[PDB]
């Protein structure tokens, strides 16, 4: 039916949290694992995070306390979704933020950020936490020397546990009945794992509750597992620590399960394409913790996963396969890359030019002949399409097509210049350019067009039909 | 309460809708507008756009009259947002996709849809809807030439405006109980405007429908609002095109309004700063159509804005103010960027030098030194801070403070080299920036360390307290 939303909202503060738990019956057959892999998406938040509970609840605390008052300057320490959080309580009731976030963090929840007025002061990676120049040893310094300054300190902060104690853990229950055998969440914080699998175990004591942490951090029990990479930097953001929390509870929780970066991302990408949730890196982590933690778990239990993150904050970062080939992680088991290196191979264009068949015979004009004159040699010479290029360095090609409808349409003149016709995106290749590359290029560019740069002597151009119809003489 | 999701989905495909209205009260106390400015927030969908809808929908009417088996090949021409939904009733449901969106669209998409298995075709920006070159053209071409592909074709789809007369806008009546004065919403497709303002006005004749289109389309009646930028391309993605879709039925609007592109991305910024709604470019659009239509309104009335698209598919594009000042669009009234110019001027790195007081003499070590050596000289030298540079070109800063406590973590052996433990994140700057640079390259590097570049020989570090103990000296 509709009872949440069934209404008009007075702000967006009022949009958090209500997160649908939707069953990975996909990933699942995709991994072979028999239970119900449950997901509770807490990306579908308003900011696209779990944090944003826990910042709205940390500024309830904070005004139903009388601590809070309009104008005030709020500082918070975060790996960048708390920020989020935080600057959209601070936006819509009257607050100045100021966020201090790690350099490792990507730039996206700094533009966020940055583009709901909070400023922004980014401390070195590989400091750690008792260094002044940490996020929360600057944060200190900040409330020191800032008037009417406040820090709701998210890592010791009563709010941030017992609001995942409260609705998200009661959500859960509601939505799975009560009957939950496993919960795999992970540890950043510490105060989402420690409220949700407290009321579970409250309400459910037969429920295993494992923790995810990434190698890296010493958050997990015991220290046996933790010397994999001792204090090394890790890519995926969000979760573990190399400290303690004060909120975390490490009794609350039953196993603990290491994952490293490459199984975060390959598991994030296999999320994104066998589920269809836009998900983030440390859900991947959380996701990839599971797999290997309810493999002993039989049909009818449920398994329940948190997603924290979106993609949103991590779009350039390892949704871009670029990314992730320059840090060399596994694309996917089924992805775009994988199936192209496999149709492809290293097979350049020169084989596809010889066994197509061409002698480079591309018409060229200076781009500024009139459309009557280039009409004029397109019809004396057969072709039907040209390359305009200048003389300081291309500017494109050019279809007969397009000539009849623009000249149609009101948009070409008779004496106008080709160059205002002409398409103007193009990408530039060479030769010795294998075709997985010529195809992902041709995934932002529509047309290919090749060249020897030694003459400019072009030699045709290639678009999607041309690779499918040399894929048809394949098999 | 919980009706809509007290229960655990099949698959994703089941998240689609449900999405809140939120009151824009803050944005209207910004641009001085009496009624009440409702927002119906359609990014909040699984995939982030409206269009997920009609994805999922034209799937169930091509299942429903069996013209769909398992293992087919979808077509459609977008603008990204229906290839996205699309793709995910794909993935979900075991179809195969290929999409063909043109070069202007963001890159986003395209790697959100490589992300889901989707093949990708693109098309050049000019061509006209004629050209076998268009999106549709060449998805006409693709459903000729493979097998068992089909073509769902959302300009004429009766599913597209059935969906939004069906539920969306039965959404929008309930949540608002009937009382809607006027409904402003984009005009790209057309189907949702129809469907919402046809199923509106069946159920509330006396509301008024206002559709939204950019300048360069000539979707706007009469043809005296078109001629602004006739067939001229824009940037704002989605909404406008070179001729009426099947599915557009113009007289089911009353108003129409012409949107440019730098009062979309500026209104835009606008909400997200305002309201807290990480939306699209053309939403920008339609929030500030409404702004134009419905200030006649009076309080009580409400005037409902459809917002389409999310900021995660132009995270690159517009959020990042890079890019809006490369296209010179206005930042914002109330922005970070107008902030720091406003605070800092054209005040150069030269000019807070020489009023703090400093004479260049930064330590510098060629980073292999011993802990112990490197320890010993900033003892004798009294200074906190030292910068580490290689000789083939710098490689960061380094501080006492992290020194005693790795030293004590167990990451800094007394013989190893201090590049180990130095602050490998920096930022390279030069004493002509202005202090608007430094403090936008602060926001995604801790530390800013000038140079001359002329011997290497630095001045000093900056970082974001002593900008602000700057700015506390002035006023
Ligand atoms: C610590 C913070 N992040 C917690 C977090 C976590 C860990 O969740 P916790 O419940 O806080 O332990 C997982 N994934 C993401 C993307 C996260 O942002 C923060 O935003 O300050
Ligand atoms: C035409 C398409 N987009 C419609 C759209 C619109 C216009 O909505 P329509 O209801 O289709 O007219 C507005 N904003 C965005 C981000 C959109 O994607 C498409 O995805 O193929």
């Amino acid at each position: 039916a509709d009872g949440p939303y069934s209404g008009i909202l007075d702000s967006v503060l009022d949009a958090i949290g209500n997160t649908p738990m939707v069953r990975m019956k996909r990933l699942a057959k995709v991994y072979g694992l028999e239970c119900d892999l449950l997901a509770k998406c807490e990306f579908m938040s308003a900011g696209g995070s779990v944090k944003d509970r826990i910042g709205k609840a940390m500024v309830e605390k904070a005004e139903r306390e009388g601590r809070l008052k309009a104008g005030d300057t709020l500082i918070e320490p975060t790996s960048g979704n708390t920020g989020i959080g935080l600057a959209l309580a601070a936006a819509v009731r009257g607050y100045r933020m100021i966020v201090t976030m790690p350099a490792k963090m990507s730039a996206e929840k700094s533009n966020i950020m940055k583009c709901l007025g909070a400023e922004i002061v980014r401390t070195p990676t590989e400091a750690a936490w008792n260094d002044e120049n940490s996020h929360m040893g600057v944060a200190a310094k900040l409330q020191r020397e800032l008037e009417n300054a406040h820090i709701l300190d998210q890592y010791n902060n009563t709010a941030n546990p017992m609001v995942h104690y409260d609705v998200t853990a009661e959500e859960i229950i509601t939505q799975c009945d009560g009957d939950i055998d496993m919960v795999v969440i992970g540890a950043g914080t510490g105060g989402t794992i420690t409220g949700i699998g407290r009321k579970i175990k409250e309400r459910c004591p037969k429920c295993k509750v494992v923790g995810v942490d990434p190698k890296g951090s010493i958050l997990a029990v015991p220290d046996s597992l933790n010397d994999e990479k001792r204090l090394q930097s890790y890519e995926v953001e969000g979760i573990g620590y190399d400290f303690v929390p004060g909120v975390l509870d490490r009794k609350v929780v039953d196993e603990w399960v290491k994952v490293g970066d490459a199984e975060s991302f390959t598991t994030a990408r296999a999320i994104i394409r066998n589920e269809g949730l836009f998900v983030g890196g440390s859900s991947g982590a959380n996701v990839w913790g599971a797999l290997q933690a309810a493999r002993q778990l039989k049909k009818g239990q449920k398994c329940v996963v948190l997603l924290p993150d979106s993609s949103r904050n991590y779009m350039s970062k390892f949704i871009s396969d670029e990314w992730m080939a320059e840090h060399g992680f596994a694309p996917e088991d089924g992805a775009k890359v994988k199936e192209r290196e496999k149709q492809f191979g290293g097979a350049r264009i020169r084989d596809l030019l010889s066994e197509t068949g061409a002698t480079s015979d591309v018409p060229f004009v200076t781009a500024r002949l009139s459309v009557e004159d280039v009409i004029k040699m397109m019809h004396e010479t057969k072709v039907k399409e040209v390359i305009v290029t200048e003389d300081s360095k291309l500017v494109g090609v050019l279809s007969e097509d397009h000539i009849a409808h623009s000249l149609q349409s009101g948009r070409c003149a008779m004496q106008s210049p080709v160059k205002d016709i002409a398409f103007k995106k193009l990408a530039k290749a060479l030769p010795s350019a294998y075709l997985r590359d010529v195809a992902k290029a041709l995934d932002f560019s529509p047309y290919v067009c090749v060249m020897d740069e030694k003459c400019p002597h072009f030699l045709g151009v290639i678009t999607r039909i041309d690779l499918l119809h040399w894929l048809a003489t394949k098999q």
